[PDB]
Order: C-alpha cells, then sequence, then structure tokens
C-alpha cells in the first residue's frame, strides 16, 4: 500500500515534505502526522513557520517553543513550533599604552573603530533554518518528552546552507584560536580575552550540529523525502528540478503528491467554491482600508495563455484601456514598476504595458528581474543576457521598446566580486587574516532578505547616459515573483550601513601613512532611491488574484507601502473568472491539470528526475482546520 510503507517498521523514519506556494503542504503533512499517530507511532510533527501554520492547521496552541502534546485525543501526537530568529541566535550569544607614545594611538583607535569584534560576533546568515532540524533531533534522542517512533516535517518552501554556515563558522572558529595566544593590544582590536578556549569549545559543537544535519538528509535509513506540488505546468518542471538535486546529493526521494486536483464527480462543486472567494475578495477590494485612493482594475481571466507579441497588444486594451490609461500623462519620463507573488501572470501585464505604449509614440524599455526567463517566454524571443535586445515578432512596424533580463543572483555576485580588489598588509602584519575578514565583511551584505534584485534595479537606474538618456522615455519594471516589495523604511539604514562602512574605512585609510569604490554603490542606491519617492515620474503597480487570502495580503502590503512613501497608484486583479462562461473555466482548468499530468508522466522515465511514485490529492473543498478533518483528509490521500 501507499501508506502502509510509510508505517512499516518501528525503525524511526523521518518524513520530509517539501514543495512551494501554499499547496496545502501544511494540511497534508498534518494529515500524515495524524494518520501515523492512529497507527501507533508516537509521532512528532514540526513546522518552521513564524505564522504558526501548524497551530491553525491543528486547532490547538501547538505553537509553543518546545514539543507540546495536544489536548482532547487519546491519539499520541506531538507538534513542535521552533523560533528561528530567537532560539538559534541565542546559543550563539598590562595596560601598556606605550604605543600611544609612538603615536600609534591614532592608528589603534581607527582599527577599533572598525569594530572587528562585532564582525566576529555577528552570527553568520542562514544559521537559524540550518540548526532548526538539528534542534528537532535533540528532543527525540533526548526522549525527555517521549520516545518518538516517527517525525513528520513541514519544510520551508523549496542543503547548500548547512555548508555555508559550516564555512562561516570555521572562518570565525579559525580566527579565535589564532587569538587565544596574542599580544594584548591585538586582542584589544577585537575585545577578546587571553584564553579563547571557553568560547571555541562551544563554537565547534554548534558547527558539529550543523554537520549532523547534512548527515541526516543523506541518512539512507531514517530519512525520506516527499515532494508536494499543485498540478500547474510550472509546478511540475519546478519539482522536476527539485528531484535533480535530491538524486545528486544522495537524498532518498520516493514519493510525489499532487494536491488541489479537481475530481471528476465533485468538480462541479469547485466552481461554487471558487466563486464565493472572488465575490468576497472583490467586496473587499471595493471596501478595503487604504485601497480607497489608489486606482483599481478588474481583468477577466486569460482567454488563452499569452505567449505572443500580438497577444500582448490585445491584453493592453483589456487592463489599461476600458479603464484609464491616463498613466501616460506627465513629464517626459516614466518609471513603472509591477509586482506580486508568483501566479498572477503579472509578467503578462508587465509585458503588455510596454507594448501598449510602444506604438503610441513612446520608446519604452521593459526590464525583467525574473530569472525564470519570463520575458523570453512572454514575447517568445529568448531575450537573454543583460544587454538590451530588439523585439522581432510583429508584422513590419514601429517597435520603440526593448527588454533586458537581469539574473538577480548573477547581479549580486557581479557586485560582490568587484570588492575583491595596503591596509591589508597591516592587519596581515600580526598574522595573516585578510582572506578571512574580507569574506566576513560580506557577512554583512547577505543579511538583507530580498536585495539581490535591488542590485539589478540600481544597475539600470544609472544607465541614464547619452547612450540611452536620449533613447528611452518611459520604462517599466517586472519584479520577480517573490517579496521584492519592501514596505518598511529599511532603505536609509541599508544605505547608512554603507556609509557606516565607507566612512569607517576612510578612517583607517588616512592612518596607514578603495572607498570611493563604495561611493559608486552609495550614489547608485541614492540614485535608485531618488526614483522611488519621485511623485511625478514614478508610480507603482501591484498585481493580484481574487483569492481572498491573496487579496487582503495585497492590501496588507498596499497600506504599509503607502505611508512608507512610495507612490503605489494602481492595483490589478488579473485573473477574474466570469460566471456566464463558468462552464468553460471548469472545462479549461480540468484539462490544464491532466495536460500537465502528462508532462510529469513523460519525464525521461525513471533515471533521475522521475515518474517515481504518484499521489493524487483531491480538491480542498473544506477547511481542514479540525483534527478530525485531518484524519479524514489523511485517509482520502494516504
Amino acid at each position: 500500500g501507499v501508506f502502509e510503507e510509510l508505517a512499516a517498521g518501528q525503525q524511526r523514519k523521518y518524513i520530509m515534505i517539501s514543495g512551494k506556494g501554499g499547496v496545502g503542504k501544511t494540511s497534508l503533512s498534518a494529515s500524515l502526522a495524524v494518520k501515523l499517530a492512529a497507527a501507533g507511532h508516537t509521532t512528532l510533527v514540526v513546522s518552521t513557520d513564524p505564522a504558526h501554520s501548524l497551530s491553525d492547521s491543528l486547532a490547538q496552541d501547538v505553537s509553543g517553543g518546545r514539543p507540546v502534546l495536544l489536548q482532547g485525543t487519546d491519539l499520541p501526537l506531538w507538534g513542535l513550533e521552533i523560533d528561528p530568529e530567537e532560539a538559534k541566535r541565542e546559543f550563539f550569544e598590562q595596560v601598556s599604552d606605550f604605543m600611544n607614545r609612538m603615536g600609534m594611538g591614532f592608528v589603534i583607535d581607527q582599527l577599533k573603530e572598525l569594530k572587528l569584534g562585532e564582525l566576529l560576533n555577528t552570527p553568520p546568515p542562514g544559521l537559524d533554518e540550518a540548526v532548526a532540524i538539528a534542534k528537532v533531533v535533540q528532543f527525540v534522542q533526548a526522549a525527555e518528552y517521549a520516545r518518538f517512533s516517527r517525525i513528520v516535517f513541514d519544510t520551508a518552501p523549496t542543503l547548500a546552507l548547512p555548508d555555508f554556515v559550516d564555512a562561516s563558522l570555521a572562518k570565525v572558529i579559525r580566527l579565535r584560536k589564532k587569538l587565544n595566544g596574542a599580544t594584548s593590544v591585538v586582542r584589544g582590536l577585537f575585545g577578546a580575552g587571553e584564553s579563547q578556549d571557553e568560547a571555541v569549545e562551544k563554537l565547534e559543537l554548534l558547527q558539529q550540529r550543523v554537520r549532523m544535519v547534512k548527515a541526516l538528509f543523506r541518512d539512507k535509513t531514517q530519512t525520506e523525502f516527499i515532494i508536494a506540488t499543485i498540478p500547474t505546468y510550472l509546478g511540475v518542471n519546478e519539482s522536476s528540478r527539485l528531484l535533480q538535486a535530491l538524486r545528486a546529493e544522495q537524498i532518498p526521494c520516493k514519493r510525489i503528491i499532487v494536491n488541489q486536483i479537481v475530481g471528476p464527480q465533485q468538480g462541479d462543486a469547485y466552481l461554487r467554491m471558487k466563486m464565493k472567494d472572488q465575490i468576497a475578495a472583490l467586496e473587499m477590494v471595493a471596501n478595503d482600508p487604504g485601497l480607497r485612493p489608489l486606482r483599481k482594475v478588474i481583468a477577466p481571466m486569460v482567454d488563452v495563455e499569452v505567449r505572443g507579441v500580438p497577444a500582448l497588444s490585445y491584453f493592453g486594451n483589456v487592463v489599461w484601456k476600458d479603464v484609464y490609461d491616463q498613466m501616460n500623462q506627465g513629464a517626459d519620463r516614466k518609471f513603472f514598476l509591477l509586482g506580486g507573488k508568483g501566479g498572477v501572470g503579472k509578467t503578462s501585464c508587465s509585458s503588455s504595458l510596454a507594448v501598449h505604449f510602444a506604438n503610441d509614440g513612446l520608446p519604452t524599455l521593459v526590464v525583467s528581474t525574473d530569472p525564470a526567463h519570463s520575458l523570453s517566454d512572454a514575447f517568445d524571443q529568448d531575450l537573454s543576457g543583460g544587454s538590451p535586445v530588439k523585439i522581432t515578432s510583429p508584422l513590419g512596424d514601429e517597435l520603440p521598446l526593448w527588454g533586458l533580463q537581469l539574473d538577480p543572483e548573477q547581479a549580486k555576485a557581479e557586485l560582490r566580486a568587484v570588492l575583491a580588489d595596503t591596509l591589508d598588509g597591516l592587519g596581515l602584519g600580526v598574522i595573516s587574516d585578510q582572506l578571512k575578514d574580507l569574506q566576513l565583511g560580506e557577512l554583512l551584505d547577505t543579511p538583507p532578505p530580498g536585495v539581490d534584485e535591488a542590485i539589478a534595479i540600481a544597475k539600470v537606474v544609472q544607465f541614464l547616459k547619452a547612450p540611452e538618456y536620449s533613447h528611452f522615455k518611459r520604462i517599466v519594471f517586472d519584479t520577480a515573483p517573490t517579496g521584492h516589495t519592501l514596505r518598511l523604511l529599511s532603505l536609509p539604514d541599508f544605505l547608512d550601513a554603507s556609509i557606516g562602512k565607507l566612512v569607517r574605512l576612510r578612517q583607517k585609510l588616512s592612518a596607514a601613512t578603495a572607498v570611493k569604490r563604495l561611493e559608486a554603490l552609495q550614489a547608485s542606491m541614492e540614485d535608485a532611491k531618488a526614483m522611488f519617492r519621485n511623485q511625478q515620474t514614478t508610480e507603482f503597480i501591484i498585481v493580484t488574484i481574487p483569492t481572498v487570502m491573496a487579496t487582503a495580503e495585497s492590501c496588507r502590503l498596499a497600506s504599509a507601502l503607502q505611508h512608507e512613501g512610495i507612490p503605489l497608484k494602481t492595483i490589478i486583479v488579473n485573473q477574474v473568472v466570469q460566471a456566464n462562461a463558468t462552464d468553460k473555466f471548469l472545462t479549461a482548468r480540468r484539462a490544464d491539470q491532466a495536460r500537465a499530468l502528462h508532462h510529469l508522466e513523460e519525464d525521461t522515465g525513471p533515471d533521475g528526475l522521475a515518474s517515481l511514485q504518484l499521489i493524487k490529492a483531491p480538491l480542498c473543498d473544506l477547511e481542514v482546520r479540525g483534527v478530525p478533518a485531518l484524519s479524514y483528509f489523511g485517509n482520502v490521500v494516504w
């Protein structure tokens, strides 16, 4: 049986459930926990979610920091909610002045102003989610709460990080045993004592608990993964590439589940469901707090998926034409940025905006920060690389637009590598440490959550120059399908961090007898930030769907981004089924499923990325919030 294999032995087996994008992944790893606890396994289900997903999906306050046993069932089950930001960083946390008389006292007070002690105390980025699952193995081999027969994991949506933190710990671990025996003033630059042996003795064990992680995922006996994906086309080949990893890094992956499939019998119930969502959300779009001032547009759902240049021109009449295209009014230049989580087809809108006022007399560059080749699939032209490309599909006619694609991961490493290029010799002058600190100076440029793309944006802000300053009048951005949009004013303090460090280095550069390299980064961001609070030339667009959850989220970000200051003047609701052809919507989405099921069943056979073992999960017509509902949803699927 499908389930029988997951509950076979008393030999502790860790179930992992990995996927992306609200597939009900929580609701099905919860079912699996329950239906396993029904089989006799003392079982623990854990989620690393600050939204406390395991709690709302269990209907108990299981969201305590340690594993808590549930009230109200004779069924043996434990849930664990782990705090990433607090707990993980918590385990991490004579007077001979005679140099003053050599005048050294000016150079020593400029190095202590680099506060390299801090940079050693900054716990490396990624630590929390790296040690999350190691904390899980504590309570189970500890058995202080109970002997756990199986463990079920709700993983964060989509192994490299445990080695990154392994490497950032060694870099910091390598430096402290070099400081255990050191001259008294050298330690003064770090604020470190004589005997370093108390801190390294525990810095290593934290490094070893990151290593047991990498050894667990590989562990052929305890561990096993299961992928979870919604039947969409993109979701299948996204999961196809996920398994590619699981076969390389030796991680056993034996099952894939597909949730949110429409069944044949009860497919007619889906539309009654889907509609009341759209009714509720639009009632809120009409009435939501703070949505009042910004302009609103309702788009009726995609006729046939927009993959063409002409298709993009007709889409332009749908969103911006029957409703007002009076965006075009203003100064000679316009900066248009569009954003939204992945799935709304904002690129189809984003692309359709450049095309619309291409032939209207306006030369307009569309910039895509989507690394998935959106623009290359949206105009159907393979617009690759960073430099602009002309657009060739139409019947011979004026095309005043272009489109450039910036990998944001490639735009970040493009930037970090620039900083690889005297003061080095001085630090190296007591013992060789330049290689370590340079890399560790960058431990303070990865901390930001969604910056890789802001790099890609400020790159083209500065592209205002005689080669282009004359060429383009309006430009339109296509943010990647993530949380680009930063609603809290971290702009000036990510900017100050830059000054804080470009002013701290000017303090030691003048003492050793570069920083204007950080001046290029200083003015470029300030040139980007200049076009963000620009009221006349710049305005924003946020693309969303009538699923009520995703709708209030689009206000949750609207109202907060408003008092931030950024002019966000339009929201788009791109995929609105309409009832007169409600029959066709069902008939279409039903096919988009089994049409994509074909694409998975045709995956190269069983070599690597596979057709390994399939689990079809019917449509979540009910809230699964109750513990019995999960017992039901679990015997349906497993």
